[PDB]
């Protein structure tokens, strides 16, 4: 199984957690244009794309003879291996792939369209919080994207590229703790996280 | 004008963090604020050791018993809300409350005729299931999804109407502003802080603890 990463220096907690799996043979990550930073910190280069989509292609063509493709956000660092191992158990199962997703507690409003309002009260039943890494066929994945791409279909993760074409992906259950550093406090938090 | 705050009824608010427990955190946060002259605190039939804290004895805190049932303890804690025309309904584990937050809230009052809550924003991808099995069914979109936080803030006498139709009607409550939307009303939403938890798992206790640190 090959591992492909569109992209502090979270990247390396990421990676070494991929990389922390013995059926992770490899990784392959990615760098757009202008991206200095990473020749200074199984590891192949690859030219990223402008969307998610491209890079994840990009790296999809050093993947080598991996049937299973797992892709994974730079910015999540807090991915424990008994989440990673849950999820790579699949390929044994399988058929079309799954990814690591957490349940939703909470109770939650859908606004009214263009209004601060609510609208009404989200069903929190089979509701889940998509997370990474993701996993699937490799070739498949390659041709959910290629097709979503070309039809110009709007794609978050690399699950709803294979939801885009008919396929339903599996939900695997992974800790909360798990997130993904966007703003200028989640890396505290995703430390305090890290930190077992 | 005065406003009167409501704390609706293996729950962990008596647990602590620090030299106070964490509903004596929550509470702390809603009487900071120079508006809220009371809180109407709702306990459980089963529920002593309430009595138990020095936040019982305060001047400004009232007990009331309205049931298990949390519309019902919200029923039974606008009776003693006095003269308040505006109620503010907040989680007795939500320790760490934000006063920007909070004043945001407590704007509304001379903003919206319905009241609002405040909440968070969806900020990662939300996939729906299908019935009946851990595969997704489809991706469920973000935008304009949120994540109800409480306080919640309504005016004294709709809240009332609300709850008691909903009641009266079997509605599906789950906080207060349900109760509003069940009876067509469509409360605001004000963004807040998501370090705003509701401890209800062990691992909760750190997060909160995490959190309530500066």
């Amino acid at each position: 199984v090959c591992a492909v990463v569109p992209a502090q220096t979270i990247l390396e907690h990421s990676v070494h957690a991929l990389l922390a799996h013995p059926r992770v043979k490899r990784v392959v990550i990615a760098i757009s244009p202008g991206d200095s930073r990473f020749a200074q910190l199984q590891i192949t280069v690859v030219d990223g794309g402008d969307e998610r989509a491209d890079s994840v292609l990009a790296g999809l063509k050093a993947a080598g003879d991996a049937q299973w493709v797992l892709v994974h956000d730079a910015a999540r660092p807090c991915l424990h291996q008994d989440d990673l191992a849950r999820l790579l158990a699949l390929s044994e199962t399988s058929r079309t792939g799954g990814i690591l997703a957490a349940p939703v507690r909470d109770t939650m409003k859908r606004a009214e369209p263009g209004k601060n309002a609510i609208a009404h009260t989200v069903d929190r039943n089979g509701l889940w919080h998509a997370l990474t890494p993701q996993f699937f066929p490799r070739e498949l994945l390659h041709d959910c994207l290629t097709r979503a791409l070309n039809e110009g279909a709007t794609i978050t993760d690399e699950a709803s590229a294979l939801e885009y074409c008919g396929f339903h992906p599996q939900l695997v259950e992974g800790r909360a703790d798990n997130i993904k550093v966007t703003r200028p406090e989640d890396l505290a938090l995703a430390e305090f996280y890290l930190t077992r």
